[PDB]
Parts: structure tokens; C-alpha cells; sequence
């Protein structure tokens, strides 16, 4: 808990046009989707986009429909 962090991804559906929760931030979706959801909806990973540009990374989201 204090030594290791713990994150949880929200159902891609919710963020991909479905009654999403609050943990899911509309301005930052790619941040709440695991490599699976990331690779399926963005074809990238939190560790890939984490370094890539903020617009280019977004470029894909809008292209797939995430953001």
C-alpha cells in the first residue's frame, strides 16, 4: 500500500460510450485503461503514451473514439 502502488482500470465500454463512473475522467481516458484496453482502444500502452506527445497520443484516442 505505502511501498507499492495499486491502480484499477475502468471497463473500456464505459469510457468508449457507456454510462461511465467517476473514477473515469472525461478529459483523460487513456490514463484509465490497461494495455489491453489501451491496445484495443488506442493500440498503445500507459507506458508508451506516457512518453509520446499529448496531442499525438490524443490523435489516436479521437481516432478510435476514446477521448
Amino acid at each position: 500500500m505505502l511501498a507499492k502502488l495499486c491502480k484499477t482500470i475502468y471497463p473500456l465500454a464505459d469510457l468508449l460510450a457507456r454510462p461511465l463512473p467517476e473514477g473515469v475522467d472525461p478529459l483523460k481516458l487513456e490514463i484509465y485503461l490497461t494495455d489491453e484496453d489501451f491496445e484495443f482502444a488506442l493500440d498503445m500502452t500507459r507506458d508508451e503514451y506516457n512518453a509520446l506527445p499529448a496531442w499525438k497520443q490524443v490523435n489516436l484516442k479521437k481516432a478510435k473514439g476514446l477521448f
